[PDB]
């Protein structure tokens, strides 16, 4: 049996935060309706990668032994970007990290170091750190880019208070494989 893996880490969202996004996800929709709020926020540490059942509680294992020894860190998420994924089959409103990459890099080159004791894909070789805020069906690039992201980009700049993105604290890895869910505190 074969299992979906991927490697992230939560974001625990201020009550700013939410109505931050209370104010976006209208303005944005505004362009495409049919944009949907994210439940949860997260940034990604590595590609969807497949395990044999087996291995998820070794890899866990494995990937807790890393991650607990890693310390807690402080980023910047301000900037504003559009994604997709890779088949333009979703799209996506996120902030991008900017202060704080360094910090990530290095999770990833620990996350990184277990995939490889599992024989599974590393991390995308030019990563943009970042945490996705809403989502659509297809490819709304055309819609979102422009005059829409710079609208979005002036309710985050103007935005109170600024210490929320300025200054987001990491707290703990988690681990989705399947339906499963693994957490591990940062040090
Ligand atoms: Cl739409």
């Amino acid at each position: 049996g074969n299992w979906a893996t991927h490697v992230y880490v939560p974001y625990e969202a201020k009550e700013e935060f939410l109505d931050l996004l209370d104010v976006l996800l209208p303005h944005a929709q505004t362009y495409v309706p049919r944009l949907v709020r994210m439940k949860v926020f997260h940034l990604s540490l590595s590609q969807s990668v497949v395990l044999r059942h087996h291995w998820i509680l070794p890899f866990v294992q494995a990937l807790k032994a890393r991650m607990t020894s890693f310390h807690r860190f402080f980023f910047t998420a301000n900037q504003v970007k559009i994604y997709t994924n890779q088949e333009k089959t979703r799209t996506f409103i996120g902030l991008e990290v900017t202060s704080g990459h360094a910090q990530f890099l290095d999770l990833v080159s620990e996350v990184d170091r277990v995939m490889e004791e599992f024989n599974l894909t590393t991390f995308y070789q030019d990563p943009s750190f970042h945490l996705s805020l809403a989502w659509c069906v297809g490819d709304a690039r055309l819609q979102l880019e422009g005059q829409c992201l710079q609208e979005l980009q002036a309710i985050v700049d103007g935005f109170e208070d600024a210490e929320v993105l300025l200054r987001v604290h990491t707290e703990q890895v988690r681990c989705k494989s399947g339906n499963k869910f693994f957490s591990m505190p940062l040090k």
